[PDB]
């Protein structure tokens, strides 16, 4: 299972292992990566987002995966 914050913690520190379990979650649950509970309420954050501001080196493989994971649920293009 995933909550908004388990994700945003495993993206803060570029961790491609925590979100193994990524793609099987919402595919039981079939909740999408786009949900309005994986946003902040007030700003509209994703997880990309995170990401975009967890850069190191002005890079991150956790945008990779979850923009994978985004197409495999074709939450792709509002994603």
């Amino acid at each position: 299972l995933y909550d908004r914050r388990s994700i945003f913690d495993a993206v803060a520190q570029s961790n491609c292992q925590e979100l193994e379990s990524l793609l099987p979650f919402l595919q039981r649950s079939k909740k999408r990566l786009t949900d309005s509970e994986f946003k902040d309420p007030e700003t509209g954050k994703t997880c990309l987002l995170k990401a975009m501001l967890n850069l190191h080196n002005g890079q991150n493989d956790t945008i990779a995966l979850l923009l994978d994971v985004a197409r495999k649920t074709d939450s792709l293009k509002q994603f």
